[PDB]
DNA sequence: CCGACAGGCGCATCAG
DNA sequence: CTGATGCGCA
DNA sequence: GTCGG
């Protein structure tokens, strides 16, 4: 709330980037502005101050100004009144329709809520489950919530074979207070880097949380990824929880690390820990941490046997989940 | 100035 | 059918 | 939209 007004502005012009202009730059951009702009710890008195931060430049400047001046943005009055945009913006919520699809649905005369409900045979599989939990998708997850979500989860992966490991991530591993969605990562000493040695690793884990009404519903599934729908049990005579948003993926157990770094997020963190490597030379994924050689082709893995170790790599103080939150 | 800008899974489509 | 490309999302 | 080489 200090720039609250200011990383909302920004915010916004990310979203409108994103989902109209289709210019994925730009909002990366202006995210990475928002981002630095909510860390800093002065209520910002003009522009100029706000530039001398990291991806702060001449044009989200301009605009700072004249926020502080007369309390919002030209530029976004327009945006806010533009029916066409406002449409496109709407249908993005719906979970399996991105910029693409909203405007190609906008031109077909596909603008509102009751437009998607009534033409449900337009819409893939996902994008149905989506606008079936619309408003469910946009609550929020109470921690308290979660910590049920993540026993469950557990006992059942825990039941279909005691070698499986578990490790609820995302913002809950960040010690936030509430959770966007569940993202589960998933290991087994039988799927490694170097051999599956058994194959429905995966699926197994679906199927037994499938069977105890947990996973009410599916958007995607392959052999190391699941994306999908749960649901908390309620008791008698109480409303039903609303319906969430789960992922589940399952990573080699010996490139653990490089993925519980990997879900834990947050999204823009990851952003400015692998543009950072990159400009020390090495590349990062969900997998492992490789050096890159001149032509631009990776070398191959190095060692890792913690968290911590890839920090030291690109030269980063190691930062505890709680202080990678945006 | 002007080239990247993070990286990859699953689903859907298109050319052959 | 592969293989390549784009989308939506993590 | 922003940066750095
Ligand atoms: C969406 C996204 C996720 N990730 C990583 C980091 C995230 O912690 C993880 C998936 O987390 P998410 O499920 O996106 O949840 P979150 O960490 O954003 O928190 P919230 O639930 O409050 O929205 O994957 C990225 O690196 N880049 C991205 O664009
Ligand atoms: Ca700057
Ligand atoms: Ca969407
Ligand atoms: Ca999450
Ligand atoms: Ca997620
Ligand atoms: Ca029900």
């Amino acid at each position: 709330t200090l720039n609250g007004g200011i990383t909302d502005m920004l915010t916004e012009l990310a979203n409108f980037e994103k989902n109209v202009s289709q210019a994925i730059h730009k909002y990366n951009a202006y995210r990475k502005a928002a981002s630095v702009i909510a860390k800093y710890p002065h209520k910002i008195k003009s522009g100029a101050e706000a530039k001398k931060l990291p991806g702060v430049g001449t044009k989200i400047a301009e605009k700072i100004d004249e926020f502080l001046a007369t309390g919002k943005l030209r530029k976004l009055e327009k945006i806010r009144q533009d029916d066409t945009s406002s449409s496109i913006n709407f249908l993005t919520r719906v979970s399996g329709i991105g910029p693409s699809a909203a405007r190609k649905f906008v031109d077909e005369g596909i603008k509102t809520l009751e437009d998607l409900r009534k033409n449900e045979d337009k819409l893939n599989h996902h994008q149905r489950i989506g606008l079936k939990y619309f408003g469910d998708f946009e609550k929020r997850i109470p921690r308290e919530e979660m910590l049920q979500m993540q026993d469950i989860v557990l006992n059942e992966v825990k039941k279909v074979d005691s070698e499986y490991i578990a490790t609820v991530c995302g913002s809950f591993r960040r010690g936030a207070e509430s959770s966007g969605d569940m993202d589960v990562l998933l290991t087994h000493p039988s799927f490694t880097s170097e051999s599956t040695k058994q194959p429905k690793l995966l699926h197994q884990v679906v199927e037994q949380l499938q069977k105890v009404h947990f996973i009410t519903d599916t958007l995607s599934k392959g052999e190391t990824k699941f994306m999908g729908v749960c649901q908390l049990p309620s008791k008698n005579d109480e409303k039903e929880y609303p319906h969430r948003r789960i992922d589940i993926r399952l990573i080699p157990k010996d490139q653990y690390y490089c993925g519980v770094l990997y879900f834990t997020g947050s999204d823009i963190f990851n952003k400015n820990m692998r543009a950072h490597a990159l400009e020390k030379g090495f590349t990062i994924n969900e997998y492992t941490i490789r050096p890159l050689g001149v032509t631009g082709v990776a070398g191959e893995p190095l060692p890792v046997d913690s968290e911590k170790d890839i920090f030291d790599y690109i030269q980063w103080k190691y930062r505890e989940p709680k202080d990678r939150s945006e």
